[PDB]
């Protein structure tokens, strides 16, 4: 008996996220050509540094997204976690698109991505609490008994 | 019944990757000493910034590698995924070695690493498709029936 | 039968790590306000670049921590891995706090975090070795037999 069925949506969202990250990377390389910035060195016109920074930030947050997605999806509910992941990834795509154009336009999609990530965190926290809190509470009651 | 046996190669490749990352970090610190760059601050002679950038880029890609490795290894085939992972990690080591010497010498091993990563992605995609596409197709046919 | 029970501590430590990372990010944003640095652009007074760099470095190491934690926890022992993870995360929090104040004060907690990470690596290595080495040794003996 395989557990592929229990995690296939998490794996699919994860893969979509990877693909999206690849997209961000290629867009940064395209900004390296457009605005004549050769490796190493990550300075140039404002628009390049903005595109670059959007990609860097997405990259920095991508493992946080994965960790919470998987923990939430396993401990709370797979579908909810996957949905939140989709909302997050769409929000991040919009973030990247915004940032590339103007610092201010990254902001609205940025906020959407953060809410989804905290929602993933809260589900993770609730799921873990549901797992640990009953056994812990019971053990404390047993000692209290005793009398 | 443990599932260690089904994922031991993925875990081994993962650990090798971690070790390799540790190696990149220590090489960067060594460049910080050689070329007199004290923390914080990541600017100095060209050779330091190149070594530094090789490490940074490897670090940025390392979670993408892990995600696709695991998804491909679970959904498609463990051995193939591990092999691709080994090729990728070797390619990245060569990338780092190249970059440290000259921007242009990172390029050949860079290309090898990218092909292996996309190969991992394609296996992940195929594996997930194999999981989801039949059930989805059947459900669509059932509605078509109906008549 | 679920395997949540076998990985719940790893998941909890992982989530704590995510929360800690969120904390580092918010502290960096607070340094962006205090020392008047607007996005993109990551240069300003020394204290901002130090806080920023502490966060960046923690972020760079966070997936390495996760990978080894999970591999060690599954292949060697869950509790040991979780404990090492807790020590690591506390060490990193202290690292961030130190760095924010002075480059030199990040150093003591930095060393604590590295020992814990290498301890995780060693457990991962030992666990994987325990899994692979017997079967490999037996296979070699069988060929030796033969005679
Ligand atoms: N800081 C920017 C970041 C952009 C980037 O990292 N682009 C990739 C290359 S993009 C080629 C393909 O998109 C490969 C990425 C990929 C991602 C997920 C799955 C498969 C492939 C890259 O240059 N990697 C290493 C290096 O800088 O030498 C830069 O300097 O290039
Ligand atoms: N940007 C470069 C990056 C190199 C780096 O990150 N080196 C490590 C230290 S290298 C020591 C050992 O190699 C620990 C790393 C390790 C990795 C995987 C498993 C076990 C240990 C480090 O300095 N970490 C935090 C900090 O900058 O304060 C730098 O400024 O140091
Ligand atoms: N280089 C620093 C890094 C700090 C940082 O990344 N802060 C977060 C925002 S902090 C808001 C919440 O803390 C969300 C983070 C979070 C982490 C884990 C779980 C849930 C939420 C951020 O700015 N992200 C994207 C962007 O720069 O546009 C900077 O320029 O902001
Ligand atoms: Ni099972």
């Amino acid at each position: 008996h395989h557990h592929k069925d229990e995690v296939a949506l998490l794996a699919a969202v994860t893969l979509l996220g990877v693909l999206l990250q690849a997209y961000f990377s290629l867009q940064v390389i395209s900004a390296r050509r457009a605005f004549r910035v050769s490796p190493p060195l990550t300075t140039g016109p404002p628009e390049f540094e903005r595109v670059y920074r959007a990609q860097v930030n997405c990259s920095e947050y991508f493992p946080l997204f994965l960790a919470t997605l998987w923990v939430a999806g396993i401990f709370f509910h797979e579908g909810a976690a996957a949905l939140c992941g989709l909302v997050y990834l769409f929000a991040r795509l919009r973030y990247f698109q915004g940032y590339a154009r103007s610092a201010q336009l990254r902001l609205a999609p940025l906020y959407a991505s953060a809410r989804a990530l905290w929602l993933l965190v809260a589900l993770a926290a609730l799921g873990l609490l549901a797992h640990f809190l009953p056994a812990a509470l019971r053990a404390a009651l047993l000692g209290r008994l005793r009398t």
